[PDB]
């Protein structure tokens, strides 16, 4: 399961633990009970979601593999209730891969410069920066220093392990028009995968708990 | 569902697991823009990570356990905040007649003025009386959340525990150790057995390089 | 600041870092009453909660074990508690007042329920002392003690996590006993962070009882 | 307390809750100097770290983004940072001194490396301002800015997590730039919590640079 994002980004599902019934099981222990049947168990998921009983959803866990620009990753990595491992500019020579916005990204803004020219100006500056980076590397400057000239639109890659409760918090905050458009796009892909693996939890989340605006439209 | 019986009526049961040793290798390798290699180099990397304290890659391995334990043991266990819990409620459920009664051998090493068998019996008596009072209060219309306050700390409870391998290693350091109470040591031994089974390379490296306790040897 | 709770409990404020302006400063990233108080309301009403993490409290709490077990489920906080392994425990137990059963039709008078709870704690405690006196280690002897035994702990918590605690514990769905503790925590919070507390009540608080009971 | 770091950075102490005795109080659940200091050592030596969570600091830090990205990986803490979405960003970038590289054999003089870094930041910043001036929203315009751009943040952290930070950042394996920040954090920690700091160095600190300063 892999969804392409932006010009060179992606969100890929690496692994998952549990499913909707993992949450049902965890909730039912309060009452000294276990699973029942489809109708009552699905009903329980809705009940939990509607009354803010969120801890049972911590027992569903995902691992994603994400390729995203650094400015997006910086926003994403603010979610502390999660696990991350990322590509290092200290330890790796970084690839020529940068997020160049499409002209349509500037739709809705009156600019004194054509959108195509904005695109071009972003490209020029990344090209120069990357060339400088390689030059510094070639001349013996350690990578950890050479990379400081690279722009925030450089692509990075990381593993993200997150449980369904924290993932819902992420969707609330990132699948939302107040978040930057670029991370909205990533959050939509996260939502798609979530919905696929946990359809009852996802549906109940949208119906009762989701606070953002865009998932109910798309 | 691996299941290990603990104490007189307790258990630790494995409910689910995500990932394995290679999940940690994969997560660590991304720093170098790399993925998996081969058995020798990958196993070597696990040892390397363990010996240098690079622990974040082990967070991508996750377990869900189902545990039945006495409340005094659960109170110690639930101090591990880097984990997820859901537990049986004395507010919402009528609690069962199940208590941890120590065996006489539990007092081995202690000189007691009362035979160990008699200590066992005294503990039994007091739980029996407390439980009887609990039922009586319930039967008379006292809400469960109040009636249960007379029940002793050796009452068995049950919970689900979801925990990643990093936090699980911290748990083993602290609970699989002679300074911890004997009862939780027993639970920690079972958690270690399951961990070793699911993550043999991580477990072996952990024991060699990082494990701080004294009983897992 | 110390507030008595239940028959022998209390919540005591031990220390605090910061005040309403600590949140303002963090939201602004810097260093009028009207503009700063307005910002606190703004943050609260839009769910910008991270700035309130820079206000921190340390409480000292004496509470029964069943209450502490509920309280200690709040993982975004710091705790240190008295030990039954390392200390001889005191004869102190929460005995409900008869009024605790008001609203419930019991086949036994409420005063008799009170008595029955007392008896059983007295017998359990006596058994505990007998076991200790006979050479049984404390960590085993204490397992016969009931859940209403008082314990004590230090609790260090920031204002964001504290607000989550008030949402869940200062609420009629929570057990009455912990509601009482939550009311005291609210009173201290309101005293130290009046603007944050007021804004919280108006815009973010999800519970029911802090709107029903003053302070 | 404010310590300058790198060419334009700093670490400033904003607030603190508690002191060494806050940890002693918590471990005891309650001043005798010798016994209380001895308890701090005892806790440190046996890995009883939770009592140090009751000491808390708030710092105000100015650092380059590549340093902040490393720092912000410490999840057991609180952060609020300047936004490139909401603010026009200032012309402030970390330009390494020539001495940062002297000790690496480079085919280009260190002074020329410095100059090449400066040129590229200057061009990037100019492009940024141009895009802003032409009506491109800030959140997009800023994506051309390099990783050595300075940012500012508040950091609230307890002594236990702060010790973990010192273990990992006040250490030669960490990038030199964040080592410099960690040294300043250590200085402020030592000043406010001398007993904890001394016991930490003696029994628990795993890094290599703080015993040399
Ligand atoms: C539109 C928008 C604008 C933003 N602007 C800025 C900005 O200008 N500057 C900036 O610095 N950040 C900004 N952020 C980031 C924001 O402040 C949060 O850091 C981020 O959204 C992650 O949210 P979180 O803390 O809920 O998630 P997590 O860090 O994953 O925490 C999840 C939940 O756990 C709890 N939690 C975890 N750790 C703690 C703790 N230490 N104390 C108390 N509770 C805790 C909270 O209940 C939290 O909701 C912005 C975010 C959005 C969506
Ligand atoms: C022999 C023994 C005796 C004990 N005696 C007592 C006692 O008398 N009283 C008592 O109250 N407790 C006692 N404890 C419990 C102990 O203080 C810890 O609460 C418990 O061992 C959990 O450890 P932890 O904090 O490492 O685990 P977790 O809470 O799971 O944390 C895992 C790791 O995350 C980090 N972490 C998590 N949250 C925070 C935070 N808020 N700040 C900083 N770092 C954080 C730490 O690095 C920690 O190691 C005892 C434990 C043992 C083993
Ligand atoms: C009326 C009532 C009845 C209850 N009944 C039961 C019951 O029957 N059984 C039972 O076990 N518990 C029960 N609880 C406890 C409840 O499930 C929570 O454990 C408790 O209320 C603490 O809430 P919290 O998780 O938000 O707090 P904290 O644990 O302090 O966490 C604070 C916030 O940080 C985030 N967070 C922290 N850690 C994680 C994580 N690992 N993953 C995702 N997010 C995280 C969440 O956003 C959370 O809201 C009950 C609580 C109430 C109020
Ligand atoms: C020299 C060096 C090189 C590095 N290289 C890389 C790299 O190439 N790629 C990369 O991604 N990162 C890298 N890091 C970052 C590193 O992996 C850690 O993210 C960072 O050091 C913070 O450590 P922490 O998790 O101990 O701190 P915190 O995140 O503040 O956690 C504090 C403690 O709390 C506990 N804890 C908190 N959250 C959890 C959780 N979810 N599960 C289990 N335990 C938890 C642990 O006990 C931990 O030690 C590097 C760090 C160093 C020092
Ligand atoms: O929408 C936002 C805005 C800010 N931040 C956090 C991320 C960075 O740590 C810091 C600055 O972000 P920018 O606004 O520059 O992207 O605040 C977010 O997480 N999301
Ligand atoms: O109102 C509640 C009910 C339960 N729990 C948690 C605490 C325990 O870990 C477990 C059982 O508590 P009781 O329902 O028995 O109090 O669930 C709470 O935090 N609050
Ligand atoms: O070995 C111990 C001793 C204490 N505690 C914690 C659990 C409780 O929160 C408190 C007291 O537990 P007892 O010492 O009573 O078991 O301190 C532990 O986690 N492990
Ligand atoms: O010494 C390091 C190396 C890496 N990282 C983390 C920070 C980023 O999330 C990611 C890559 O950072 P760089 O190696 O590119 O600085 O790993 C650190 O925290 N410290």
């Amino acid at each position: 399961m892999k969804i392409d994002i932006l010009d060179k980004g992606f969100v890929e599902l690496v692994d998952v633990m549990g499913n909707d019934l993992s949450a049902v099981r965890a909730a039912r222990v309060s009452f000294d009970m276990g699973l029942k049947d489809e109708e009552r168990d699905r009903h329980l998921i809705e009940y939990l979601m509607k009354h803010g009983h969120e801890t049972p959803f911590e027992h569903i866990v995902f691992t994603f593999h994400v390729k995203a620009p650094i400015f997006v990753a910086r926003q994403w990595f603010r979610h502390r209730i999660a696990s991350y491992n990322e590509l290092s500019g200290r330890y790796s020579k970084l690839s020529y891969e940068f997020y160049i916005p499409s002209p349509e990204r500037l739709e809705g803004y009156k600019t004194t410069i054509p959108p195509e020219r904005v695109t071009e100006k972003i490209s020029e500056i990344v090209d120069k920066a990357y060339r400088t980076y390689l030059e510094l590397i070639e001349s013996g400057v350690p990578r950890e220093v050479a990379r400081i000239v690279l722009p925030l639109n450089l692509y990075t890659r990381f593993f993200w392990t997150v449980n369904a409760r924290s993932l819902m918090n992420f969707l609330n905050l990132a699948a939302d028009s107040h978040a930057q458009w670029e991370i909205q796009q990533y959050a939509l892909a996260i939502a798609r995968i979530f919905k696929e693996k946990c359809p009852w939890t996802f549906e109940a989340f949208l119906k009762y708990a989701y606070k953002g605006d865009i998932l109910k439209e798309v």
